[PDB]
C-alpha cells in the first residue's frame, strides 16, 4: 500500500468518473441562465403522474448506466464474482445516481437542470411526491452548499458502491480490500486539497440509504399500474 500507489489509485478514480460523468460540469454551469418560465413549467404540471414517471424513469435508466460504466472501471470491481459486482451495484447504483444529481442543483435559486433548463421543484409537481422531491433538493443542497468538487464526488460514490457490509456479499473479504483502499485514498486526497473538514458536515450515510429507501419504494409502485 505504497504512497505513490495511493496517488494512483485517487487518479484512476477520478479518471474513470470524468469519464463517466454523463454532463461535463461547465455545461450544467453555463446553462444555469437558462430557467423555464412561468409557462413551460405549467406544461410539466399538467402533464399526468405518468408522463412524468415515464420522463423520469428514462433519466433514472441512463444515468443508472452511467454509474455501471463507472463501476466496472474501478480498480478490481471487475474481478469480482458475478454475484458480488450485481450485489454492490443494486444495492448502490441509486445512492450514486443521488450524489451525482448535486452537480445539476443551483443553490442560489434552488433549481435543478431538468431537460434543457434549470427549473424549482414545482416543476416535478404532477408525481405528487412533493415531499420526497423537496427531500432530494435538500439533500443536493446540503452536499452544494460544501461547494462538493468533481474528485471528491468521484471518490464518495466509489466508496457507495464498494461497500462490504452489502448483504449478499460472497467474496466479502475481497471487497473489504477494495473498500479499504478507497477510504485510505479518499482521505489522502482530501488532506491534499485541505478539504479534509467536510467529513463532519457530510450528511450521514444512513439519510444515503433512507432517502433511497424511501425513494426505491415508489419506484415499485409506479410500475405497472
Ligand atoms: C429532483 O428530481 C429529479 N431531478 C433530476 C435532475 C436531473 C436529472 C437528469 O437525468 C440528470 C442530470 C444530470 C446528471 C448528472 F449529474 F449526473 F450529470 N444526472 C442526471 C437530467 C435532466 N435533464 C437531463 N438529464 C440527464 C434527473 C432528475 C430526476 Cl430523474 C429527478 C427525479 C428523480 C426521482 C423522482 S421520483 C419518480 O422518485 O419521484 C422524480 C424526479
Amino acid at each position: 500500500a505504497s504512497l505513490t500507489e495511493i496517488e494512483h489509485l485517487v487518479q484512476s478514480v477520478c479518471k474513470s468518473y470524468r469519464e463517466t460523468c454523463q454532463l461535463r460540469l461547465e455545461d450544467l454551469l453555463r446553462q444555469r441562465s437558462n430557467i423555464f418560465s412561468r409557462e413551460e413549467v405549467t406544461g410539466y404540471q399538467r402533464k399526468s403522474m405518468w408522463e412524468m414517471w415515464e420522463r423520469c424513469a428514462h433519466h433514472l435508466t441512463e444515468a443508472i448506466q452511467y454509474v455501471v460504466e463507472f463501476a466496472k472501471r474501478l480498480s478490481g470491481f471487475m474481478e469480482l464474482c458475478q454475484n458480488d459486482q450485481i450485489v454492490l451495484l443494486k444495492a448502490g447504483a441509486m445512492e450514486v445516481v443521488l450524489v451525482r444529481m448535486c452537480r445539476a442543483y443551483n443553490a442560489d435559486n434552488r433549481t435543478v437542470f431538468f431537460e434543457g433548463k434549470y427549473g424549482g421543484m414545482e416543476l416535478f409537481r404532477a408525481l405528487g411526491c412533493s415531499e420526497l422531491i423537496s427531500s432530494i433538493f435538500d439533500f443536493s443542497h446540503s452536499l452544494s452548499a460544501l461547494h462538493f468538487s468533481e474528485d471528491e464526488i468521484a471518490l464518495y460514490t466509489a466508496l457507495v458502491l464498494i461497500n462490504a457490509h452489502r448483504p449478499g456479499l460472497q467474496e466479502k473479504r475481497k471487497v473489504e480490500q477494495l473498500q479499504y483502499n478507497l477510504e485510505l485514498a479518499f482521505h489522502h486526497h482530501l488532506c491534499k486539497t485541505h478539504r479534509q473538514s467536510i467529513l463532519a458536515k457530510l450528511p450521514p450515510k444512513g439519510k444515503l440509504r433512507s432517502l433511497c429507501s424511501q425513494h426505491v419504494e415508489r419506484l415499485q409502485i409506479f410500475q405497472h399500474l
